This record gives C-alpha cells, structure tokens and sequence, in this order.
C-alpha cells in the first residue's frame, strides 16, 4: 500500500516539523560528532527501523535485513544551508520494493510542500498533478562555462534534492550537477519525482542514472526539460 508509505511520511514530517524546526538558523546544530544531521537521522531510523526494512543512508551506510523493501533516506538535504539560516532544505525518503522503486516524497518544511513520487501515477506536490514545463541549476567544480555562457540564467541553491523537486514542478528547466560529488542518498526521490514528471535524467556520458542501494557511489546528474536541452548540454 501507499497508503502505508504516506503516512509513515506525514508522521516523520510531522515529527521533523516539531523536533528538527526549532534548529532552522542555529550555529550550535554545526557542531561536529553534523549534529543537527545526526539528529535528523535519529529521528527518522528510530521510526523507519521499528518496520523491519533494509535502510540506506549516510550516516549509517547500509542496515541490511533480508527485507523486500528498501529505503532509502535524506534526513536533512541542505545541511550548512539549515544550519546558516538559509531556506533552502528538505527531508526525503525512496521506497523500493526489490529493485523498482514505488513511492518517493520530498517534503520542503520553509514552503510546506509535499511532493511526491509514485509511479505509474506520477509526479504531485501536495496532491496535485505536477510536470516539467514546456533556467537551470548549475554545480561544477571547473567543467561546463560553455554551460554558463549559454544559458538565460543559473540557480545553486545547495540542496540537490529538493532543486530536482523545483524541476518536477515547472519552477527550472534543468538541473546541472557536474562535479562527482552527489550520492544516491542524495538524488534518489528527487530523480524518482523529476522522471515522473516528465525529466530526462542521465548521466555525464548520456545514458540513464542507475539508483545503487548505497551510499558511496559518486554521481553527476543532467536532469532536464527536453531532448533539445539534453543535446545542448552533452
């Protein structure tokens, strides 16, 4: 059921709402052990672990129990942005059964938006049907600037996941990650929720994104509007 899989989000929501809100902006949350990571993390295993599933995560790499399905969990993308008091940062959790993926949510606490990943069904922020429109987010550590150059505007807002979620609502054209820096913890729900939408995900070559159940493999992400951009980009 998604039914299910929805409220296990609405109570971890609910939860991050009271328990990790109150630290939107507070230096003390960077403290090294990322504590306000760490506590996010805690708060959603100590939910998520009671239902007897494999978890994938950063902090705790891989908690295998031979179970069906898998998920996969951001506690808190945006980490220094949270922290510094910048409102860009989101909580997000991929469900796999086996190996497809079934439901994805990115929840935006600062917009109160609930997007959600489900396929054959779609891509929806707070339950309504959302799609890619008919502006990019930009990372590289050098490559691209031919991007640059080329393009009406660039946005890099530190928090990959939820700028995928701003692509399946029409609010950018394409996200643009060229640096090897981005985990499958990372781009999970946010690729799941842009494809549904109508995203064109691959990769620095150009061949679709593959999601590994790890948490150390090294991405580069081209997630975009149209097979026109996706051209111009490769």
């Amino acid at each position: 059921k998604l039914k299910f899989w929805r409220e296990v989000a609405i109570d971890i929501i609910s939860d991050f709402e009271t328990t990790i809100m109150p630290f939107f902006g507070n230096p003390d949350g960077g403290k090294l052990v990322k504590l306000v990571d760490k506590l996010a993390e805690d708060l959603i295993l100590s939910r998520i672990t009671e239902l007897g599933v494999n978890v994938v995560s950063e902090e705790v790499g891989v908690i295998d129990n031979e179970s069906e399905y898998t998920v996969i969990v951001d506690p808190l993308d945006g980490s220094y942005n949270f922290i510094a008091g910048i409102p860009f940062f989101a909580l997000s959790l991929a469900v796999f059964k086996k190996d497809k993926p079934i439901y994805a949510i990115i929840y935006e606490p600062m917009t109160e938006r609930f997007f959600e990943g489900i396929p054959g069904e779609g891509a929806f922020l707070n339950g309504k049907r959302i799609k890619v429109r008919k502006s990019i987010s930009f990372y590289s550590r050098g490559k691209g600037h031919e991007i640059v150059k080329h393009v009406k505007r660039t946005r890099t807002l530190g928090a990959i996941a939820l700028e995928l979620a701003y692509l399946a609502m029409g609010a950018l054209d394409g996200v643009v990650d060229v640096r090897k820096y981005v985990r499958p913890t990372d781009i999970a729900a946010g690729t799941i929720i842009a494809k549904e939408a109508g995203a064109l995900i691959k990769d620095s070559a150009g061949k679709d994104i593959d999601i590994s159940f790890n948490a150390t493999d090294r991405l580069d992400v081209i997630a975009v509007n149209s097979e026109e951009l996706l051209k111009t980009i490769l």
